[PDB]
């Protein structure tokens, strides 16, 4: 007559699967070279244009009236977040006690909480040499983002840093399923209403994620700590992205931020 631990990590885990369209084993799959529509690589203005009239067609079928290549890069970048925003909202429904918090509180919990959880996963599709994008239908290289004007080529990189650490801890789906619902989980959010009923939230996430990493990484017996250091990390890269995000919102007119993602920014940080 106890909670089943293990069985709420496998709830967690098969709800990852279910609801995000790219994981660490899909996207390790096509990073490794394995035949039918392989990834088109995007290592160059070129290669940029070739990909994005067969994978984007309609970005670039405007004529002299497409935008800058980096402002399209930008909102290819800002229709990826829309989607795995919507991903993770439907995820969310698998955590205990979610669905059971006020509408306003679960808005609030994936207003902060949705970026950190991005940044996270997105990893999984990133090597030291560049990135799945399109629904793994591109790789797009580290060094061309690098290379594209200011301030667009100050986004990606950040992510690139956090993400070849992380990598090296070796987690797999199982223990990234948990650390994103363990995010979403946070009591300290600003604006919380029933941050008692979340903090026993975060609190019963948290005990299931510490014990599937005692138990799948019995080689590594800080990885507990060492992911909630991560949390943090991830919070301050969020906080530093939406910085970005707001000079290129002043000082770039045509990069439109998408509606959905601007309420997520405001009044965030
Ligand atoms: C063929 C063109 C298609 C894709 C290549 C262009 C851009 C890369 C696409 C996605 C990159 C992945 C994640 C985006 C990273 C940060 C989010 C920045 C926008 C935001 O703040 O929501």
């Amino acid at each position: 007559m106890t909670a089943d631990l293990k069985s709420l990590a496998k709830r967690i885990y098969e709800a990852y699967l279910k609801n995000f369209n790219m994981n660490k084993v899909k996207a390790r799959v096509i990073l490794s070279g394995k035949s039918n529509n392989p990834p088109f690589v995007i290592h160059d203005m070129e290669t940029l244009c070739m990909a994005e009239k067969t994978l984007v067609a309609k970005l670039v079928a405007n004529g002299i009236q497409n935008k800058e290549a980096e402002v399209r890069i930008f909102h290819c970048c800002q229709c990826t977040s829309v989607e795995t925003v919507t991903e993770l909202t439907e995820f969310a429904k698998a955590i205990p006690g979610f669905a059971n918090l006020d509408l306003n509180d679960q808005v609030t919990l994936l207003k902060y909480g949705v970026y950190e959880a991005i940044f996270a996963m997105l990893s999984s599709v990133m090597n030291k040499d560049g990135m799945l994008v399109a629904y793994g239908n591109g790789f797009i290289t580290r060094e061309f983002l690098k290379s594209l004007r200011k301030p667009f080529c100050d986004i990606m990189e950040p992510k690139f840093d956090f993400a070849m650490k992380f990598n090296a801890l070796e987690l797999d789906d199982s223990d990234i399923s948990l650390f994103v619902a363990a995010i979403i989980c946070c009591g300290d959010r600003p604006g919380l209403l029933n941050v008692g009923h979340i903090e026993k939230m975060q609190e019963g996430i948290v005990h299931v994620l510490r014990l599937h990493l005692q138990s799948n990484h019995p080689d590594d017996i800080f990885l507990f700590p060492k992911l909630l250091q991560k949390m943090a990390d991830l919070r301050q890269l969020v906080t530093e992205h939406a910085q970005l995000v707001q000079i290129i919102k002043k000082t770039e007119s045509d990069a439109a931020l998408h509606p959905l993602l601007q309420e997520i920014y405001r009044d965030m940080y």
